[PDB]
């Protein structure tokens, strides 16, 4: 019998905790925090992310509760400049906690062995997970999922491109307040892109008939409209018409500006040890895959783990074969953040929607562009 160490609680290491638990393996999973939970209020999962849920036996309850927008659309100052719905490409839009929540019971169902106040701080090749107390694990894999900062990741050592974003958004889970917004198209993905008078952006995103997920963005030179709590009166100004949810938003204290950075690595494997999600390949958000390609590694990882190879052999495998998705999946969503491309509409193209258009229970790419 197989024993996995899972270090990180987040979307990649349950994702893997589950994966491994399913083909047999006795997995315990280390989150340093002293609860699991997720951050970042609202998250948008695709067909490959969402086929990750079905073969990890978790989608029913992601699906109910969540939300499929009628359309996608964008707007540049406040006209509306495309809509696209990817061809019956599935995608969805679900709070955080409600996707974390599906990930920890499905997880607990099983018999995966979480321990909470657990943070990996060390991990040897050769199989072995030293915790912050100073207590050393042994398995025959190890599995860094922590995210970005990795523990595990440095404590090994692997060449790393990193690029940081200087600029950030609030990101915030408040009332649809459907009835207050009036006429519109109010069930839909609104991206709300502004240069003038300023430059402020709102990714509206429903989660469901109650949860409104909103991505607030200005330049951190912007002392008001990156400003927590909210400058209201900012951001008003210039989305009129959003100003019942606003409201809201303006009295959520806990709000943050958060920044993100991005991670390329030489390498995804050491000997037993194996990086997935942020931890391996941070990119950034314009194609909303940073978590569906962490899934789709992650759950990749288990099925090269059932060839009858050494772990070992199975990593280098696992990496060659699944690595060049993300490869390409973070290069683009790159291209297009530096070019604000999404500003422009209709660039949900076939080439960007490649990470989307795989199917990682069948291995080959489905809803053809
Ligand atoms: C602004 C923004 C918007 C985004 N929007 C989307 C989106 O719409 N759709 C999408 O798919 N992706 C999106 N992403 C990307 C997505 O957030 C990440 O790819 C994903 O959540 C991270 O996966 P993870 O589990 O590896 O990371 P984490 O999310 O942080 O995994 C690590 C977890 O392990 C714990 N931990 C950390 N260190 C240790 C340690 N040393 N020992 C034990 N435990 C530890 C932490 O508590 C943490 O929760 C977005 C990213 C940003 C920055
Ligand atoms: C879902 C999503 N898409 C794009 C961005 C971006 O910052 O361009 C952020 C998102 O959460």
């Amino acid at each position: 019998t197989r024993r996995a160490e899972v270090a990180g609680g987040g979307f990649a290491g349950l994702t893997a905790a589950i994966a491994l638990k399913q083909n047999g393996w006795d997995v315990r999973l280390h989150e340093k925090s002293s609860e699991l939970r997720a951050f970042g209020a609202g998250i948008y999962l695709w067909h490959n992310g969402l086929r990750v849920l079905e073969g990890l036996g978790a989608l029913d309850d992601v699906l109910q509760g969540s939300h499929t927008p009628p359309t996608y659309e964008t707007w540049m100052h406040n006209k509306s400049v495309s809509k696209e719905t990817f061809n019956g490409l599935p995608w969805r839009i679900m709070t955080r906690s409600h996707l974390h929540d599906a990930l920890v019971n499905r997880a607990r169902a099983l018999g995966v062995d979480i321990s909470v106040n657990s943070e990996a701080v060390a991990a040897d090749p050769v199989g072995r997970l030293t915790l912050q107390t100073g207590e050393v694990l042994e398995a025959d894999l190890i599995v860094g999922a922590d995210g970005v900062g990795s523990k595990v990741r440095d404590s090994i050592g692997f060449k790393q491109d990193r690029w940081v974003s200087k600029d950030g958004l609030i990101r915030l889970i408040v009332p649809r307040m459907k009835k207050e917004l009036g006429h519109g198209e109010w069930d839909n993905t609104i991206d709300m892109w502004n240069f003038w008078p300023r430059v402020q952006r709102i990714l509206y995103s429903p989660c469901n008939e109650n949860e409104l997920y909103l991505g607030l963005m200005a330049p951190a030179a912007d002392p008001r409209g990156s400003s927590v709590p909210i400058d209201l009166e900012v951001w008003v100004e210039m989305f009129p018409f959003l100003e019942p949810c606003l409201i809201e938003a303006a009295k959520l204290k806990t709000a943050r500006y958060d920044k993100y950075e991005t991670t390329k690595l030489d390498s995804w494997t050491r000997g037993k040890v194996a990086l997935v999600g942020d931890a391996a390949h941070a990119m950034c958000p314009a194609l909303a895959q940073g978590a569906g390609c962490a899934m789709v590694n992650a759950f990749s990882l288990s099925q090269d783990l059932e060839e009858g190879s050494s772990v070992e052999d199975a990593l280098v495998a696992w990496e060659t074969r699944i690595r060049p998705i993300t490869d390409r999946c973070q290069a683009l969503s790159g291209d297009y953040a530096a070019n604000r491309s999404l500003s422009k509409g209709n660039m949900f193209t076939p080439a960007a929607l490649e990470a989307a258009r795989y199917d990682p229970l069948r291995r080959v790419y489905s809803w053809p562009q």
